[PDB]
């Protein structure tokens, strides 16, 4: 709950740290997508 939380809380990256999950994982998922069918695709 808020009111003393201050800083505690990031409106857009609470923690942003423990999303660490994501940080990886879209990165790495989404440049498997990039590089298999890009390297096969022309470009497209």
């Amino acid at each position: 709950g808020p009111g003393s939380e201050d800083d505690d809380i990031d409106l857009f990256g609470s923690d942003n740290e423990e999303e660490d999950k994501e940080a990886a994982q879209l990165r790495e998922e989404r440049l498997r997508q990039y590089a298999e069918k890009k390297a096969k695709k022309p470009a497209l």
